């Protein structure tokens, strides 16, 4: 076959398409949803399991479960059928034709890439596939090739530093503070200005409140003043069944959890620091560089604000001697898979693929040395 | 001064008296009851509400209003008639003399503990009060400084894990189901054997079915093969008028609900896997302390079996690696009430008070900044 | 008087005891640790910090810091609260009265030894002191006045090749790689098998695993095909909370690191070729009496397997004309504070230490000039 798919199964919401396409062919909630309640009506197309926009859509009768926790698979009988999904029902194409590179978080399970290696070779029979890591592929989308990532999904945020094409694994930064957890920190705030959302489908419905109205706060004590100042910065949202919510500082005091982690208790440098102490782990001859392409990237990123509170807070931490110059390209939004569909596309990348006549004879344990 | 009052308004039954007794002074429905029928009997002592026992006894002609929902007050006309009953008509003292401690779940809306506040300082003119949390005060009542409190009300179930007197507010789990939702579920299942309760003075007699009949079953599918082995389950309650109604194993079906919430269709973990989801969401070296400490509370832990039924559940979820115990006092229908009457009594708590003097110059705003 | 001091105030774990002991009289961890979580059990003993073990038992609640980083002091508000634990809690002896012996790695900053001397003679006001090398005390331990000491602690790395009673300052190596780095390195690898430890609590159970599970392979890449034949090699540790984890190659492959330091991505020789390269700097006379008298020290030395894995390595690169016989005591966990021990007790060294009535005519620059 002449095209390869690429294919970001990412936490939260999964990406697909062709490589050589400059957008995602689709994307829909890396959801596998299942019935809640006493099915009644005969005579139906009633189905046991619903999965991505179906699942989504649908809702209301649902339980629903992510199969990734943490950019971990956790439960691999319903991510074969998101990946069934994926490949027989809108991209539409048979899987013995296309090669397919899929996507993985840094500092993941061994056993979580042999898996998935297994599944791709035995069960869907894929020619060839490779398993590109979700920063190195943020580089290709933004044509760089010195950088430090920030990526931030649904499951994980991720650094990995990279100078003049050479990643730098000492200084990886892995936190499990993500777009998921943001979402459940929503959900705890809102019961205190008197709103309970409590169900899986009702964590849907605050994962909208996040992405319409939220954003990151340029100075977050001087913000809390200015919403004792009350009523400027408060907000509408419109739940299904026409309801309407009133939002406050809890608006912009949700996705401050990346800046100051303790509010959802877990210790750890936030976002700002993070990625510094990650700077601050390469070798000193390349950490202005990397302070000239600090890279954004993943739904998470998307905040407005995002990029002027961190590179306040990285120019806090830096010597004032020299400047960040945070990049945050308008489509970082899906520039991991936009990254992988330059990579696959390469003429030069042919040549690294895991082929099933190298995988036969070398198992699922092939993925650890043919890959980074 | 020689006392404190301690006043938890909880749902369903406020628990009040002064603080060093070794019990509340007094016990009440928190019920506001309004005559629902045409008043013919001119020249006698009739009255426009009842409120408490006066309600609780007359309830064959009263609309019966519980003015706490789920631990939200969400009637304020009337509940400050139960204040005013509690303060002047069986504790019969003036509130102008004595500084009170409230109560409240955790997770409540704030709007709640402002106006509560606002209440107490402008309607009733006390000299200071505080609001504790009902999981806080659990732990006194028991002499631990490390435990998870289990707590179910009437209206609210919650779990609040303190290790060595520090709360870990990220980890506390609060859900809606509690003694209430047992009591209209159990009017539900009674009505598939043939008795109807309808009204809201009917609920008060399943009320007293679920509280003298009711326990929890050591195994479920095990008991339900021991009802098909028919009749040594089954007892017969005397309603008022003398009817005698048999209940079989909705005695014990009723309960359950409890370790799984889909019977209400309600979509959550029950009280085992919550107390477990709250362990499991705590720091990893502190555990196995409050799988030592676990500590139980509320009317809702009355039944008999719960202990065990709990214990069971916990141990099969928790690594079998180390012991689970589970501590249940037989006082634990007033363990909140009798907390609070430690906390008050304290010589290093005198400090914390919320003062008359400090709330009018920083409005009822000032909640906030004191209590937890 | 029947003592001095002698406290070897170390990075990780502080030594300290009466000079003439035969070993330390207390032993803990060099933590200072502060609460992170609200606080609500009022009525306690609620402490603003805890030290030591204190700190090292009640992790589970507290953020952990380490003042001391690579062998710097590098938090003295913390510092002085370790020496005042070290001198009052369990030595509990008043520092006016006893002269202290303190100890300090090869090529520290001089700013590092000025505030040390400083601060026990205007905080402690102790009669008098001296600052003794880590490594020249680990030969009067061995009983040695010839040898090549390797020291190797929780914060650095370091060999002093001494002969006949002379230093070789010109031939002095140091490295910041040390028990710290392979916790911290552990940690990373444990995370590959899925095991998600994080937390400044958390590395303290990764050091319990380093501590009680690690060994140094004898031939790496043969211990590595070793592992193919899998389930010889593991092993199994009990986490608080009574998980069980399963540990691997990364069982050995974590202490290699010393060998190996490009797996941590800094570049040096490992530890065999850091000796190697310090006694090829020594004059050539003395090189066959110090391949002899390799004396091993500090608790980075005690893996099982590591005299082996070095007496291996430093037969390969030193010349096979002869032998090296390096000397590891049982001891040696404890070797630079046993050699103060002595030091601290010789009727020759009471003419040499630095006293409070020459401190106020020089200032803590005296320090420089009556020491190494
Ligand atoms: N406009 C937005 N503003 C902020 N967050 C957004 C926005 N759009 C989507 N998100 C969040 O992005 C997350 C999904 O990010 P994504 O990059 O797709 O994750 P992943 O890389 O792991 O696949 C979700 O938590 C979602 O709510
Ligand atoms: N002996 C009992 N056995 C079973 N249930 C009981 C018992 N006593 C009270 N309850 C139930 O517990 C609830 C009252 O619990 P309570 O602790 O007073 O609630 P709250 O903490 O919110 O004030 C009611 O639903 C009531 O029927
Ligand atoms: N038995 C052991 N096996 C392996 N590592 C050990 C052992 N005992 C101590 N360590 C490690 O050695 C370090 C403490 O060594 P120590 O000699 O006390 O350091 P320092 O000289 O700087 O005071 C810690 O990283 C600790 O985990
Ligand atoms: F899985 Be996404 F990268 F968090
Ligand atoms: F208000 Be009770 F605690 F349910
Ligand atoms: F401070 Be120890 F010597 F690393
Ligand atoms: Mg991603
Ligand atoms: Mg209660
Ligand atoms: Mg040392």
């Amino acid at each position: 076959e002449t095209t390869a798919l690429v294919c970001d199964n990412g936490s939260g919401l999964v990406k697909a398409g062709f490589a050589g396409d400059d957008a995602p062919r689709a994307v829909f909630p890396s959801i596998v949803g299942r019935p809640r309640h006493q099915g009644v009506m005969v005579g139906m197309g009633q189905k046991d399991s619903y999965v991505g926009d179906e699942a989504q859509s649908k809702r209301g009768i649902l339980t629903l479960k992510y199969p990734i926790e943490h950019g971990i698979i956790t439960n691999w009988d319903d991510m074969e059928k998101i990946w069934h999904h994926t490949f027989y029902n809108e991209l539409r194409v048979a899987p013995e034709e296309h090669p397919t590179l899929l996507t993985e978080a840094p500092l993941n399970p061994k056993a979580n890439r042999e898996k998935m290696t297994q599944i791709m070779f035995e069960t869907f029979n894929v020619p060839a596939m490779y398993v590109a890591i979700q920063a190195v592929l943020s580089l290709y989308a933004s044509g760089r090739t010195t950088g430090i990532v920030l990526d931030s999904g649904d499951g994980v945020t991720h650094n990995v530093p990279i100078y003049e094409g050479y990643a730098l694994p000492h200084a990886i930064m892995r936190l499990d503070l993500a777009g998921r957890d943001l979402t459940d920190y929503l959900m705890k705030i809102l019961t205190e200005r008197g709103y309970s959302f409590v169900t899986t489908a009702e964590r849907e419905i605050v994962r909208d409140i996040k992405e319409k109205l939220c954003y990151v706060a340029l100075d977050f004590e001087n913000e809390m003043a200015t919403a004792a100042s009350s009523s400027s910065l408060e907000k509408s949202y419109e739940l299904p069944d026409g309801q309407v919510i009133t939002i406050g500082n809890e608006r912009f005091r949700c996705p401050e959890t990346l800046f100051q982690p303790s509010f959802i208790g877990m210790e750890s440098a936030g976002i700002h620091e993070t990625t510094y102490n990650s700077i601050m782990k390469c070798d000193i001859d390349i950490r202005k560089d990397l302070y000239a392409n600090n890279v954004m990237s993943g739904g998470t990123t998307m905040y407005p604000g995002i990029a002027d509170r961190m590179q306040k807070e990285i120019t806090a931490l830096a010597p004032s001697t020299m400047k960040i110059k945070i990049i945050a390209p308008p489509e970082r939004k899906y520039s991991v898979w936009i990254g992988g569909s330059i990579l696959a596309s390469l003429s030069t990348f042919q040549q690294m693929w895991i082929t099933k006549q190298e995988y036969d004879e070398a198992g699922p344990s092939i993925v650890h040395r043919k890959c980074f």
